[PDB]
């Protein structure tokens, strides 16, 4: 269902280049990218599941695929707020809004993953992103105990759970096909950091 085709509008602008909710920063300048509807965002229950996801859309004049960067606020199922050169290259800008159609696609990336431990992290509390990953990232869980716990992924597209455990730290992630991947990421500090720090990721979702 997720592969599913979307119908809906589109508009433009540039504010998910810098600031966008999903704190997916730095976006760069030339890059294509999108803001989503809330509705459409939070697919399979889970908060922010399209976030940093790769959409294929089609307008009156094209195809092209952007960067999931930002929400859309207040926007209607199927609505995507694309930035300039995306809007451009599908559509008429003079056209304002323009109908669309649209699906998650296959991130044309290259390389593993990349973790960023949010502000106020340690292994008392701690938020972690998933970035550049080849599908979206339902579900994220960290080993204690011989357990697996699963971690909440919150609207600022970071996966948040409390005592982490200690030493450093085992997770794994199912993208949106159901794909599990394992990987091993640093201790998280003893104390909530004062500023954010990214780590590099040794896996990816397969092809």
């Amino acid at each position: 269902a997720y592969d599913d085709l979307h119908e809906g509008y589109a508009t433009y602008t540039g504010s998910g280049y810098s600031g966008g909710a999903f704190l997916l920063d730095p976006i760069p300048s030339d890059m294509e990218i999108t803001a989503i509807n809330p509705a459409d965002l939070n697919y399979g229950g889970v908060k922010a599941a399209l976030a940093g996801s790769y959409l294929e859309v089609e307008g009156p004049k094209g195809k092209t695929t952007v960067y999931v960067t930002d929400l859309y606020p207040e926007g209607a199922r199927g609505a995507l707020d694309l930035s300039p050169n995306a809007f451009r290259k599908i559509g008429n800008m003079k056209d304002g809004k323009i109908n669309i159609k649209w699906r998650v696609v296959k991130a044309p990336i290259t390389g593993n993953f990349t973790y960023r431990i949010k502000e106020g992290s340690s292994r008392w509390w701690a938020a972690i992103q998933v970035r550049n990953h080849k599908y979206p990232v339902m579900k994220m869980e960290y080993e204690k105990d011989g357990k697996w716990i699963n971690m909440e992924k919150m609207d600022y597209n970071h996966f948040v759970s409390t005592n982490l455990g200690t030493g450093s730290l085992k997770v794994r992630m199912t993208d949106i096909r159901g794909k599990v991947v394992k990987d091993t990421i640093p201790k998280l500090p003893e104390s909530g950091t004062s500023k954010a720090y990214t780590v590099p990721g040794h896996v990816q979702f397969p092809e």
